[PDB]
């Protein structure tokens, strides 16, 4: 049911399309429209090759050409089509550590929406990549019961799928109502261990069952009991649980949705999802806003950015 919007070209040419490239930044002026038009009908894995046939070819770097060719939020997005699939979640992790400030919110969402299989892949490309073990750069840039929730999800320990425990289902709904509700404060040691280590069948099963005996959803505790990176750590895992395309849906709504446009969550969700489920986030993002995504970012943004972007993600209905 997983459904990206991206896939491999049925008639590719490595070597064909690498000089498609080259003629259109050859010269004086640049036809970003041929490059834009061919990129994003390529799946990542194809544009990698593209890239290695320019350089054979021409003994020229394909993306060092297409920064020096390309100027702001279309570069940016070109950039970031042409970063490796294995890598691309990495990169966008670094650089939220990166600087004096951590970028949160990017930390949160990817930690929150990938797999535990997702997980142990992007552990191992960081530290191939950048030297450096992603879980201390987190450590080291996050504090209290955030990073912890952060670090117990990096273990990508999740249990696994199995039959649901109905006595278990229950155990643990009780438990997270006296953790917080129940109780002056918050037992947020609770919360973590149950959201971040119980499988997600079970999880779901649980936040009905807490909603049973609560009147509250989970979200709403959450966000009645904590506060701060934390609650939004949380209210992402729990969202995930339930859904990761319908959260991803959310994060790309409200990025463009007020004034302006939060194009580095535009543009990190659309490219890192294309080829994964990019066309159910389309779908869970209609029915939860009852606009198209197409429509969305039809609105909200202009140029070739507007016209590449478009055709990435597609479906103007859907
Ligand atoms: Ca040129
Ligand atoms: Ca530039
Ligand atoms: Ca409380
Ligand atoms: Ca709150
Ligand atoms: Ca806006």
């Amino acid at each position: 049911a997983l459904r990206g919007t991206v896939t491999d070209f049925s008639g590719f040419d490595g070597r064909a399309d690498a000089e498609v490239l080259r003629k259109a930044m050859k010269g004086l002026g640049t036809d970003e429209d041929s490059i834009l038009n061919l990129l994003t009908a390529r799946s990542n894995a194809q544009r990698q090759q593209i890239a290695e046939e320019f350089k054979t070819l021409f003994g020229r770097d394909l993306v060092n050409d297409m920064k020096s060719e390309l100027k702001g939020k279309f570069e940016k997005l070109i950039v970031a089509l042409m970063k490796p699939s294995r890598l691309y979640d990495a990169y966008e992790l670094k650089h939220a550590l990166k600087g004096a400030g951590t970028d949160e919110k990017v930390l949160t969402e990817i930690i929150a929406s990938r797999t535990p299989e997702e997980l142990r892949a992007i552990k191992q490309a960081y530290e191939e990549e950048y030297g450096s073990n992603l879980e201390d750069d987190v450590v080291g840039d996050t504090k209290g019961y955030y990073q912890r929730m952060l670090v117990v999800l990096l273990q990508a320990n999740r249990d696994p799928d199995t039959a649901i425990d109905d006595a278990q289902v229950e155990l643990d709904a009780q438990a997270l109502f006296q953790a917080g509700e129940l109780k002056w404060g918050t037992d947020e040691e609770k919360f973590i261990t149950i959201l971040g280590t119980r499988s997600v069948s079970h999880l779901r099963r649980v936040f009905d069952k807490y909603m049973t005996i609560s009147g509250f959803q989970i979200e709403e505790t959450i966000d009645r009991e904590t506060k701060g990176n934390l609650e939004n750590l949380l209210l992402a895992v729990v969202k995930s649980i339930r859904s990761i395309p319908a959260y991803l849906a959310e994060t790309l709504y409200y990025a463009m949705k007020g004034a302006g446009t939060d194009d580095h969550t535009l543009i990190r969700v659309i490219v890192s999802r294309s080829e994964i489920d990019l066309f159910n986030i389309r779908k869970e993002f209609r029915k939860n806003f009852a606009t198209s995504l197409y429509s969305m970012i039809k609105g909200d943004t202009s140029g070739d950015y507007k016209k590449a972007l478009l055709l990435l993600c597609g479906g103007e209905d859907d």
